[PDB]
């Protein structure tokens, strides 16, 4: 049982967006918004309607007619990239979600995906394990593709990738992991990771050259 | 106040849940409980801390001994799989939220976390770079808790946690990484890295090198 709300709505840093929920009776209730990072725990902005719990910033403004709220955050910002609830308290210890609205910064600088290729660290190597792993970090949009090789041929098996995740900067983040004996690791004389974000290509590799 | 919920909770189809939040001061707060079913409107079970709300079965009942404010949950059904949140509301003006316990009923062995901690390569350092990644690979259900520290000291900086991937084998995989300078790391006689899943804390562990 929701409330109604838009299910997304797309900005620019500086503007203003304006989230509302809207349903009948929605004038005897108490209103609040929270707030969901991509994925992470919720943050309560505004309650009460007309109120924002501390710690919260001043952009953010609530309030409401007859059948509707409105969230308005004056200053949207790309770290204001969220899931936007609205949960409805009627009196009789009713309460109600719209189904959430999705607000989408418009104009994010493509973004470049810094590629790291590290080799099994002795530890696995001493316990008769190796693993290869590439750290697909900083990129944007969440879009990555991955490919590994073994000095000239293709790994094809041995591989799993992270779909990419959002990080605290709004900016992806996605692994890969190839396994091997220490008998496939110290036999190539090397191995790569290409990895192509959206134009460009990137491929840093390793040799068991592994210092100490 | 810190408020410390549990990564998963794997319960039969019928024990019931255990669901709890322990905060540094759960007193000055009415504790709420939100469940969350696969994306979707939130929906709050308990309130004030043993309250339900109306329309929900009382199935559900939620408690307050000193610091630990639990959640307890009668006959699981799969119906009740979701994301557990703990709304710590701290008396006067502010709120913390736990982070989640992804109620799983079983439907496959659980798997505890493969944990492989690299140092920086030997290639990474003359760039003159340095990044720590954590591995975390094959658990399930899907849900971690990763921490650093630093010659036993946490660190809360740059740390960049991923997201449970289901990897091609039905199991998760996950990454954390921070990010510190050459002479950071050769200044710590160590670094540690601690994936807590349900149940079994782990905490493989790196020391510098040198070769040269």
């Amino acid at each position: 049982y929701e409330v109604t709300q838009p299910p997304s709505l797309s900005v620019s840093p500086g503007q203003t967006a304006r989230i509302t929920c809207s349903g009948e009776k929605l004038g005897d209730a108490y209103v609040c918004w929270y707030q969901q990072r991509p994925g992470q725990s919720p943050v309560v902005v505004i309650y009460q309607d007309n109120r924002r719990p501390s710690g919260i910033p001043e952009r953010f403004s609530g309030s409401s007619s007859g059948n509707t709220a409105t969230l308005t955050i004056s200053g949207t910002q790309t770290l204001d990239e969220a899931d936007y609830y609205c949960q409805v308290w009627d009196s009789n210890a009713s309460v109600v979600f719209g189904g959430g609205t999705k607000l989408t910064v418009l104009g994010q600088p493509k973004a470049a995906p810094s590629v790291t290729l590290f080799p099994p660290s002795s530890e696995e190597l001493q316990a008769n394990k190796a693993t290869l792993v590439c750290l697909i970090s900083d990129f944007y949009p969440g879009a990555v593709t991955v490919a590994w090789k073994a000095d000239s041929s293709p790994v094809k098996a041995g591989v799993e990738t992270t779909t990419p995740s959002k990080q605290s900067n709004n900016k992806y983040a996605a692994s890969s992991y190839l396994s091997l004996t220490p008998e496939q690791w110290k036999s190539h004389r090397s191995y790569s990771c290409q990895v192509t974000h959206e134009g460009s290509t990137v491929e840093k590799t390793v040799a068991p050259t592994e210092c100490s």
